[PDB]
């Protein structure tokens, strides 16, 4: 009997690996089994790692924090903040629930938010709020002083502030632009921030600023990809750390997505980038560090995520998959930018399967050694998944991404089809009469679009789809921002709102007849359920075979309160109509 | 100084000693409700373990046989098993039932984690594995159980069937790993206290053999191949803790345990105490730990330390290891204590004794004769806060052990045997008297009789008998034998022991009568407070209001609280109420009349 | 085929006839259908209609005329509604029983107990009066001043209570109710017994006036009230003496398993009024202009009347045959004695079931008793009677086992018996019970206990230690004073009270039994019932107790009839197991 979604039961989810302050430990969280996902923190000294806290209801652990002396685990519970002794005895509680702790260095003090941000002191054992924001705050970190926190703060634009221990916040950077990933200089003056300068829109590689008295300057000079992971992979339940960290004066360790994968590498004051722990074939979605040691969390297309210290795995996670793993192939396509690149994953045997084009939202993330256990089903149960990185995907160069500016459905529709057309030439095992086409989000858009324009697919699955630009600028949260930065167009100006329904698949809705399964949450704020409203009661006024999956549960339930539910009746639906149509 | 001084104590109980001998975990219950958590000493001042903010919190605990894990139970989550590691970590929840568990003990090779759960059946946690299974189901249930020293099984006690159960007596059984138990002692009689000998076959139990009644002392027997032999030879006394003392919450274990090839060591109470002693297969009993003025009511011990817990008249109980103090409650005591003096009386059988605890000054001060209950047990050197807390409020208490005590010998036991209310009322107020003629200071004309359960039977009767008290408060009281015989959970068979009548036999039933405070009633003039639990299984409250009824018939002055939570009720659920609520009306009731 | 206790769930109980003021009208409680709620019922001559309809609770009872006809008071569930009957829904006047108009129409009142005032004609409550000792019985003086109340070792007094901007009336310093005020406004008269008498005399009817009382029903050694079983009255039933004109009290009273209507004549004797000796009339209500009641038989299930003519159709509910009991006679020093068999159908031998009734001041006899029936129904010949110690035969016949149960009142239960196996040839004597529930229950553990020729017995919240009872009965404290002279308090008393108890003697009880009784019971305490049990398990009799978690009269107090299903459960599989 073929495995189905269920498998997805048997998998425990590593997250937030955090190194000790000596270098030698590593803790962390793992999510593990309505059948419903529960947290707890886990321990290694640098052998195989054991459960340190246990939970029988609620989410459960997160967020563990070494003090500085190594003595103790702050972290959350459910939300309370919990300080555990690692030696001896049970935790207790030192506190509408709290989230992003941080000791600071000097180990007085522990700030959290609760939203405004709180302060717990130590050796008082009391409480106080430090600071109530008018809007929010995002990113914050201690000077290495522990005189006080820098806090981000502000159209995406926000600045940076000094926040000194109370006994009011100053400005530190007039930055009016994207700002995350503070990370305090060893010197108590200069910083490092993740983001971009206000002159540029935000399809702009993110990249590594250095802050001196209110100047900056690009740190990850002659590197064209943007820090952190922006590759796809389904495997990642929790909070992922990415934020740079100061190995010495000089060096300044991060994360960056390049074709496909996530590697660290180190950026210097003094001069240029350099590969610190980079495979091309796999991905570090998450690290910690200090002076001492590294702790980070390791994947690749056929390795499912675990945590290593140092250099040696310390879980077991990759032995509770309950399937065979495959591994795919590489296929490409030629551009006027250069060479593109997809992969296909086949099932075992020798005959024709059904060919599967998956399409990656962002746009500007990457398909490629991501683990991805809906892939590794699809195959299991007989289909080939092809999955590419078209332009308008993020770990080719600024070019790459920048080539569908303004032009959503010309140059990256092209390389869908031009890639999936050198899949069937490629693969013979392919089978041309068989195949779909599916994806998520600007992924839903792209199936929209693309089944719009050729009716060469026999199924298609659209999920979390856009199907009117024009109504997403009204009704997205971020529809007040997103066409202008990703097309340079304004849905509330008339010449701009008529380029924009050019621009919608829902335009093109009448050449649709390939059979649809349109799935989305009722109550997504991000796309907007109209969205898939307009495209369904389109689709079945033309009586093209046509289902609606209404989830009451928003994405990320999983993530958000431990139940895979959303995410087992989304492959159900996915596989139930391949089935029905092929 | 009042009732609420109890708030401020916490209660030790199970002091556990770590296998190497060099450690204690105890349970320790404080503060509105009391929870209990887990507490470790290495011979230093007592830490906390485990801390519980809901549910009447952690109990049992239990060493693993390496000393890096404690099992216990929590209560949060009815009563589950927990394991935790003591280097660093949280407990983690190995059961998972509706209706809890209780009494864990690990197999001594650390294997096995033997409990039982709801008749409750044994179940078998398999360690290694990290599974459970059902050990064995019993017919009727489950009495004392050990594992044998090369953890191949387990000896239980346990009724055959419902016509041995029906008698209380019972059998003990050996109960192999599964992969069906066979008898090991026709016993047909009580025991408990199974402590298997370090060689494997042999094995020592708590009880009595069959042709004795229960009122003769529990002893110690040696049991090889079916044949049974008295251990603790040459000394008089009974095995266990049987003195009073109101601040023992919690469990409190005093399993015999082999120290060696030919020596048990075992608690036994002695006159008011209660010391260690130990059992010589091939000799008599030796004194081990046994001060005269001290109770010792737990303890643990194997062949590398001993933990347990002490008290007397004067010191609230603490927790010791190898002989050193770990806690520090009674530091937490609120009020001075007082010293008592001891009086004596003359009866045929020797000399009885008892105690006067009196306040601080020379004034004039109402003089309190308490009775004990049982009648089977002693007053003497364990710690009473109520008689404290009453001499601090100003009253002479004098508390005695009349004839029908247990510390004395078995004839001293035997004495009341079949005659409830003669030579026992006569040493209570010859002792009483006594107490009046050696201390002036109390008041021959404020004087009041109390007493719980036999103590209530005992003040009722007395009230019948003499109208010279001022006062009196009769608790959990006795005052119809015959109706008691048909409404006490253990009617059927307490005056078969006790009395050796039958209430259902017609000739014996008027004796009862005979015996009976209520046929007396009409001599009553004391004012008296009545203290009852409405749902009480082993003295209904229909003694109580038939005691009410009368008295409020003849317009004596009565008053009669009715409890709606049943005793014991700081033990099974932590809340305090029913203790401090009883104290307050006792005061009342004696500053009204004096 | 053979009807079980379910057949009960096809009745409906009536309580409460209230006869209109123009006495053309009655107005009626109804329990019916698993659960039992009430509604009220309307005649105007004709088959009677339901009037209202509840869903929810207990439902409606205690409805009240308005003197001018054109409204009924009731209570819902507890609060006072006012139904107009010729048009319109209910309206709630209390938003919190026994409400009771002032002759005048212009207040009700009832109690909530503090008695409290509801004025009509300005909508608005009041309270009236909040005793400290209690209220019993209440009446309205015809000219609405105010009312007379009785309040206080079981003694009352009678008050005068005026209208508000107490008088003491009686000093009767003993057991009244039933006031029933005479037209003349001064006057009054009352149901109970003088202060020297104790309360197994016979209650009777007595004129007030200036303080001084007379008897009003004399020449009758019969007591006022119905006194006789049967086990379909579920509510309310009235009794109150009513004054028909300024000479003539109508009351009801129970004679030889009878329950008759009577007159009583401030200027002469009494003369019977509507008396059938074979029936019974449970409850009535009366005036100037009509009369409504509820009548029974031992074959008729009740049924509401009005004026003489029946306005309900509740026997034709009975869903088996009714069956028709035969008379036997005993003899005693105080005459012949009575009691009857209740055979069922055929002519082979069937089992003999001898029911002690209870009180023990009251009848068997006349009324309707579904139990009975249904034992019949299922083959089962059922010997009742009413032995010397019973109501309805004269005072001496009561008096006589005074101080003394176990001794004639046995005699004569034996006796009966031993008649009726040799006038009844169908009955096996080999095959014969004995059962009964209170004092019925007493001596079906005490006859067991002095003879072991029953083949199986059932004790339905019996009494076995005399002592115990009076300690910790609701009613201790005077039951043994009244019946038989003896104080549980004193010792002399009480050894003579243990030799009046069944448990003495149990040692020699060898026959089967089953004893039924509730856990909450407050009047026979179930302590009773566990020394009884404990008592003959310990002797290995073969026993049963069944303890119900509801209190006895769960169908009155809630409309549950699971404890009366149960119950009669438990008897037919412990007769079917030991016949």
């Amino acid at each position: 009997p073929a495995p189905g979604p269920d498998s997805l039961l048997a998998l425990a989810f590593p997250s937030d690996p955090q190194v000790s302050p000596d270098g030698k430990q590593v803790a962390f969280v793992l999510a593990q089994i309505r059948p419903r996902y529960r947290s707890g923190l886990w321990l290694s000294e640098g052998g195989a790692a054991r459960p340190l806290t246990h939970a029988e209801t609620g989410r459960g652990d997160s967020a563990p924090r070494w003090s500085p002396d190594g003595q103790n685990l702050a972290f959350v519970r459910s939300a309370a903040l919990m300080l555990l002794p690692l030696k001896g005895g049970e935790a207790r509680r030192v506190t509408n629930g709290v989230s992003g702790p941080q000791w600071s260095p000097d180990g007085r003090f522990i700030a959290f938010t609760t939203a405004a941000l709180w302060l717990y002191d130590v050796e008082a054992d009391k409480l106080r709020e430090w600071y109530a924001p008018e809007i929010g705050i995002g990113a914050l970190s201690w000077w290495p002083d522990s005189r006080g926190v820098l806090i981000v703060q502000s159209q995406w634009r926000q600045d940076v502030y000094d926040l000194p221990l109370p006994t009011a916040p100053q400005k530190l950077l007039d930055w009016n632009s994207a700002a995350h990933g503070l990370a305090p200089h060893p010197d108590g003056q200069r910083f490092a921030l993740i983001g971009r300068p206000a002159g540029k829109g935000n399809t702009e590689h993110a990249h590594l600023y250095l802050i001196e008295n209110g100047q900056h300057r690009r740190l990850d000079t002659g590197h064209d990809h943007p820090v952190g992971d922006a590759v796809g992979g389904d495997c990642h339940v929790g909070a992922f750390p990415e934020g740079p960290r100061w190995l010495d004066g000089d060096t300044l360790l991060f994360s960056s997505t390049v074709r496909g994968s996530v590697g660290l590498f180190t950026a210097h004051i003094g001069g240029g980038v350099k590969a610190y722990d980079h495979d091309p074939q796999g991905v570090i979605s998450a690290f910690t560090a200090n002076e001492h040691g590294v702790a980070l969390i390791r994947e690749s297309a056929t390795r499912f995520p675990e945590v290593e210290l140092n250099g040696q795995r310390v879980t077991d996670l990759h032995a509770r998959f309950p399937f065979p793993v495959r591994e795919p192939q590489r296929v490409t396509f030629e551009t006027e930018l250069g060479e593109g690149e997809g992969w296909v994953l086949l099932p075992e045997g020798e005959q024709k399967v059904p060919a599967l084009l998956n399409i990656h939202g962002g746009p500007h993330t990457d398909y490629g050694h991501g683990f991805t256990h809906e892939f590794q089903l699809m195959a299991a149960r007989g289909y080939g998944v092809c999955y590419s990185n078209p332009r308008g995907s993020v770990g080719y160069g600024q070019a790459w991404v920048d080539a569908i500016y303004g032009r959503w459905g010309t140059v990256d529709a092209d390389d869908l089809l031009n890639f999936f057309d050198r899949c069937l030439e490629a693969v013979p095992r392919l089978d041309a009469a068989k195949t779909a086409v599916m994806g998520g989000s600007y992924g839903g858009f792209m199936t929209n679009w693309i089944t719009g324009h050729t009716t060469r697919f026999q199924a298609a699955i659209t999920d979390r789809c856009i199907s009117n630009l024009i109504s997403f600028g009204g009704t997205s949260d971020i529809g007040l921002r997103f066409w202008d930065d990703e097309l340079g167009l304004d849905f509330s100006r008339r010449a701009d709102a008529l380029k924009l329904w050019d621009l919608s698949p829902l335009q093109y809705v009448e050449n649709v007849k390939t059979p649809t399964l349109i799935v989305h949450s009722v109550l997504d704020h991000r796309c907007p359920v109209e969205q898939a409203e307009q495209w369904y009661a389109a689709l079945h006024k033309h009586q093209v075979p046509v289902r609606f999956v209404r989830f009451p549960e928003e994405n990320h339930e999983l993530s958000r309160s431990g139940r895979p539910d959303r995410r087992l009746t989304r492959l159900n639906e996915y596989f139930a109509w391949l089935e029905r149509w092929l």
